[PDB]
């Protein structure tokens, strides 16, 4: 990640989390009526995904230090059956959400750093999540 | 973070301080040991150091890809008494070793990058084991 990429999402993360509730319930909705195919492996609906990517985001520059959480969850998405083709999916349609929410804000700019901001991300899960599949056997 | 000329650098010089190797680690324990007889007692002699570090290194924009060696070292540094003080400490030391094998070779913005790679290698180990502390006290 180039500075202004880190500039831009330690910048703006403040806004989003501003209008979490909306993004999040833009991302479930999006996420479920766009890729049915994942419905099976999730008033329990689930809440967390865009909140946590905020705050690892917030985080991007020590992503060691949010590790515990990251490890836990990892234990969970084993268990539910994740992939990592999930995650680019996963990431559109947060994309899609922070794109609504910021509306003229929207920058394509702005749009790129938290492209590659999820993707630095994703790629933590991704390989704890692999790591810990293959522990299994 | 890491620039790219910096990550640039580490990955083409890395294969250079690996072949050697030998040079490295036995200067470094030389002279950890010489320079700061106070860390002695916590360590048939270790070994493993430098070449983890470069080895960390040459994985240096997918740290997470190293993480399960990073945990079960962190286990033995905090069993050990491993201070994230102790971290600048070692640094300087490795530093210096790879200044004497460089040579001619071992330009100001080579020891640079070496430093600051050798810096977010630490902060990684540094963060994994101020949770472990923390975990044995709940
Ligand atoms: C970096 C990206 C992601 C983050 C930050 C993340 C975050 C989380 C969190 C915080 C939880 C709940 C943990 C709990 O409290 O036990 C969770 C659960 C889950 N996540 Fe993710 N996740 C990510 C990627 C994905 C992807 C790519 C998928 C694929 C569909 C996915 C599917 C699930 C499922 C199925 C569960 C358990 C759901 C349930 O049974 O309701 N996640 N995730
Ligand atoms: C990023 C830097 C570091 C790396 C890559 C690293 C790497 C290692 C490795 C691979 C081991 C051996 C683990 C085993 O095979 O169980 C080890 C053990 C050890 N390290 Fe580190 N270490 C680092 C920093 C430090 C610091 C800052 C100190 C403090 C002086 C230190 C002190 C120790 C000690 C005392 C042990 C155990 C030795 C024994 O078993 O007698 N390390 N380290």
């Amino acid at each position: 990640l180039d500075q202004q990429t880190i500039n831009i999402i330690k910048a703006t993360v403040p806004v989003l989390k501003e209008h979490g509730v909306t993004i999040t319930t833009t991302f479930y909705k999006n996420l479920f009526a766009k890729h049915p195919e994942v419905r099976p492996l999730f008033l329990e609906q689930p809440k967390a995904l865009a909140m946590t990517v905020l705050a690892a985001a917030q985080n991007i520059e020590n992503l060691p230090a949010i590790l515990p959480a990251v490890k836990k969850i990892a234990v969970k998405h084993c268990q539910a059956g994740v992939a990592a083709a999930h995650y680019p999916i996963v990431g559109q349609e947060l994309l899609g959400a922070i794109k609504e929410v910021l509306g003229d804000a929207a920058t394509d700019d702005i749009l790129d750093a938290w492209g590659k901001a999820y993707g630095v991300i994703a790629d933590v899960f991704i390989q704890v999540e692999a790591d810990l599949y293959a522990q299994a056997v």
